DNA sequence: TAAAATAGTTCTCACGATAACTATTAAA
DNA sequence: TTTAATAGTTATCGTGAGAACTATTTTA
């Protein structure tokens, strides 16, 4: 068989699923990244999240910290707001729309762990999830 | 939740694969580039267009128009319109083609067997139900 | 104060998705 | 032969990458 490809296939078709489901669920668009940083945003309301830190949160570049940013706004999940202090950062705070839907969310996601861990065993997970943190620690 | 770890993991593992052959002189191919030209590769004999690319490597027709734009463009393979169906366009991989389908080939080889290292078949065979299962769930 | 770390943006790109469109062939 | 299906392209988009570029603190 072949490991490069399989992987890459299955992660489209699970990637691709999740943003079906997600909007007939009334959580569209944050089935990814967009809902990972609304999640965070909720979680702890009194951090000061900067661009930068999204970039840490997500394990992604510069380009796609900024590019992100830019899509939730324009998705109405968050306002973006330069600081007074430093004068090169700007601040991200949930929405209102953006704390209604970290809400709708955070039962979607209830709700898909319910669903798409059926019919398996947390030895046989927590075994395949070292397998996967092995092939991780292969690259140094 | 942990659903995003997943494919944190998997951007890391795109991300190294990609590092790996560029340093190992096969740029581009870490990939559905790659995989297109190994198929090429492993059979000469069937003529395949566009839309049998879409099916190979589980993708949309938009996708597979423009991956065989960046291969061609590449160089790894010419497109040829079929004379028979007017619709049809063949892919047929060129020289340079042929010689990455060899060095790729190699490359898989070396890569499989690092990243399998200090890890079993049932662990790994059982990682693939467990995988198998979640597919299966979202059907 | 001069040089370096930092925060964000914008360029070009790879690789995924739809949807709307042109052709062309096949089917009813 | 009117209609369906098929093959490919191009539009807009989401989500990843690096590189070169501002503009601001640091810090040496």
């Amino acid at each position: 068989e072949n490991p490069l490809q399989k992987a890459r296939i299955l992660v489209n078709q699970l990637e691709k699923y999740l943003d079906r489901y997600a909007k007939e669920y009334d959580v569209e668009h944050l089935a990814g990244p967009q809902g990972h940083l609304v999640m965070h945003l909720y979680k702890h309301p009194d951090k000061d999240m900067s661009i930068k830190d999204a970039e840490e949160i997500l394990h992604i570049s510069k380009s796609v910290a900024s590019n992100l940013v830019k899509r939730m706004e324009k998705n109405g999940f968050i306002a973006i707001v330069p600081s007074k202090t430093d004068k090169r950062v700007k601040y991200l705070y949930l929405t209102h729309l953006g704390k209604q839907k970290a809400t709708q969310f955070e039962i979607f996601l209830e709700k898909l762990h319910s669903t798409m861990l059926a019919g398996i065993t947390k030895e046989e997970i927590r075994t395949t999830k070292k397998v996967i943190r092995t092939l991780a620690k292969n690259m140094a």
